[PDB]
């Protein structure tokens, strides 16, 4: 019959995937490997083509490969990953990617993720708030420029400040932390930023009368990014929710 203009139409498609902010074609002779005609009808060996998404994930998945990133005083770095990230639903992409190839016209998509945003974009754009471990100091940047800089102290070395993509998931006024050492500690902050799971976030450091350097190694926090008061303030009063946090 003339499901072969159909078959035909398919081979010629051009898929284009969009993910992380990298776009690339599926190459034709992939697509020609997963045509397949089975019950009168043309089709894809779904085997294959979940294979395809499946690489893509372990690829791309931002969820389980580190971040580059471009620091403020050492240009292009790595950041382990952390809890801002994304992964492609393998099932969910490869039904929507058959159906998308199938139709036989050209497409182009961003894959059906699980995460803290989708994958349509890169994970970090020019919008977020840098924790350089090193340099012990911190760095937020709205649209590509500073909008605040200052030293800050992370966690001393038993607990330290753990590297890692991570995101501004909550913001509360008047907290208070809790936590051990044993014996448990109180300090209540003015406010508090939660980028982890685990407990570790940006807070005033009231109790902290100089800030920067080496003073992690001796009055270093239990993890999180302590900051002084009057710049803390100003931050969580600028800092949407959802904004990226790096910390390297
Ligand atoms: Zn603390």
């Amino acid at each position: 019959k003339e499901q072969l203009a159909s078959m035909n139409a398919i081979a010629n498609v051009k898929a284009t995937y969009s993910i992380n902010g990298e776009t690339f074609q599926i190459p034709s002779s992939d697509i020609m490997s997963w045509l397949t005609y089975n019950d009168g009808k043309v089709d894809l060996d779904t085997e294959q083509v979940r294979q395809y998404v499946t690489d893509l994930g372990t690829k791309y998945n931002t969820s389980t490969n580190d971040t580059k990133f471009k620091s403020t005083k050492r240009g292009e770095v790595t950041v382990p990953v952390g809890t801002y990230s994304w992964t492609i639903q393998t099932d969910s992409e490869t039904e929507a990617l058959k159906k998308a190839i199938l139709a036989g016209q050209d497409f182009t998509r961003s894959p059906i993720v699980q995460g803290g945003t989708t994958a349509d974009h890169p994970l970090i754009e020019d919008t977020y708030i840098e924790v350089d471990l090193e340099n012990q100091h911190m760095w937020y940047y709205k649209d590509g420029k500073v909008a605040l800089e200052t030293d800050i102290v992370s966690g001393k070395p038993t607990t330290p400040t753990p590297a890692g993509v991570f995101y501004v998931w909550n913001k509360e006024e008047d907290a208070t932390l809790k936590g051990t050492n044993g014996t448990p500690y109180e300090s209540p902050v003015n406010y508090w930023m939660p980028i982890d799971w685990t407990g570790v976030g940006i807070h005033d450091s009231d109790w902290q009368p100089e800030y920067g350097g080496d003073l992690w190694k001796t009055r270093g926090s239990h993890g999180c990014i302590n900051t002084p008061p009057s710049v803390m303030k100003e931050l969580f009063g600028m800092v949407e929710k959802g904004t990226p946090v790096l910390v390297f």
